[PDB]
């Protein structure tokens, strides 16, 4: 049970009632077919809209925020690592900070965060798949996130942690990030699990992209049974209900 | 780990390398509409074929035995609970039997079991839903199936349990059995999970009964992860990947 709510401006997400369920997002043409997918995943059951050099970065991914700000009643999530995309983005309406790379690449960016007192997605990530033991490296690589924000002014509550599938991690040790899932736990922080689609569960099931619906399942039901507090998937309407079936059996 | 191979006559089934899956099978139209499916299933990943007054379950079972067991190269299972019947299935050329009143509602037909040497999947039922405490009823319910067989001559290795999921069992019920299904493990048995498209499903959903496939991956990725070493599944295709997924995770 968390003691507190999610506080994202304007909107306000409970973390006790269900799993929360970000849905990833994709001129006049760009702007209007990413509209619309926000608008059908907010009608699918998504709770959050995930919208992924500087110049251009800001030049594609502001004009989005603003118009799916406006459109669609759901706090919005800028999927970036870099400090000055992520400022012009909360200023173009986005509530939280989803940074790839935990503060490491950018340390300023945890500045932003502190500033605008927005919550912040801190992933695990590096450069390397040289690990002694992966749970606790990982522990000890996703904790020296944790001390860059903190020490930038980033409250506890507004951190979330991503123990970040699909990086810096080899098939095997991913299924074993996945099988340890729940020690990231004892850190006392919420869990976003972002695992759609991706290329490890191609490497299980020899399947591709397209057809890893299932594969996301799996992952996605085990990963609340391990106790996350969101999902980061492609395919909102099947999730939901997979997320609401699990929330239902654990008694959440 | 489990120190022996379920052995079906013909074919023999390992317990340790993958979750078997079953799949829910449906004059010439009839058995060759059975055919059909029963190939597809095998096609799909499905590693069983389950077959469902006196009289007439005999002309009506029998004649698809014959037919799916000649063509398709697959232990099959008669889903019934008569004793005459089992018999019957067992001599048309059924290798398991599945017992959805654990031996309760006809003794003598554990005694069939013990005669042609077939595993036996005793399920939970009762008239009532009058619990003191679920669990422990049901696995005190379940224990006096394993004694009625036990009696009857079956041997410990040809037994397998099923929790009976949508029987005897309110909505809510339901969802508890699912999140203790663990405790079912102390008996020492392979435990089949059946919850395939169920009313429940569509409680918890609010979904009709063809809109319940990604109702029933979260009750099959749950009960996987809790030790199941079989479902039985309509949608064989989409559960196999699911279930494979889900192995590959817990590291099966
Ligand atoms: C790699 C990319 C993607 O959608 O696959 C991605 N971007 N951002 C992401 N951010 C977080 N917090 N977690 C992810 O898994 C993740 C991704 O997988
Ligand atoms: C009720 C029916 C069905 O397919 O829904 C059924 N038949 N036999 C069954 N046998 C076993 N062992 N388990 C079941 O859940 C089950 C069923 O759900």
């Amino acid at each position: 049970k968390w003691d507190y709510d999610l506080r994202c401006g304007e909107y306000t997400l409970n973390l006790n009632e269900k799993t929360l369920i970000m849905g990833i997002l994709n001129s006049y043409n760009e702007v209007d077919a990413a509209v619309r997918h926000a608008k059908e995943m907010r009608d699918e059951g998504a709770h959050i809209i995930d919208i992924g050099s500087v110049e251009e970065e800001i030049k594609r991914v502001v004009p989005m925020i603003q118009a799916v700000s406006k459109e669609v009643k759901l706090p919005i999530s800028i999927d970036t690592y870099k400090a000055e995309v992520a400022k012009q983005a909360i200023e173009a309406g986005a509530h939280i900070i989803n940074d790839i790379w935990g503060a490491k690449a950018e340390p300023k960016i945890a500045e932003v965060a502190a500033h605008y007192d927005v919550p912040i997605i801190l992933m695990h990530n590096r450069d390397n798949m040289n690990y002694r033991n992966l749970m606790a490296d990982m522990i000890a690589d996703l904790y020296d996130s944790i001390k860059i924000a903190k020490d930038a002014g980033v409250r506890d509550e507004n951190i979330i942690l991503d123990p970040g599938i699909g990086f810096a991690k080899t098939p095997e040790q991913n299924l074993e990030a996945m099988r340890n899932l729940e020690q990231l736990n004892v850190l006392g922080y919420p869990v976003l699990l972002g695992t759609s689609r991706k290329s490890f569960i191609g490497h299980v099931l020899d399947l591709p992209v397209e057809e890893r619906l299932e594969g996301t399942g799996a992952t996605v039901c085990l990963g609340i049974e391990k106790g996350c507090e969101f999902v980061r998937v492609h395919d909102v309407k099947e999730m939901s209900r997979m997320a609401k079936m699990m929330d239902a059996m654990i008694g959440k």
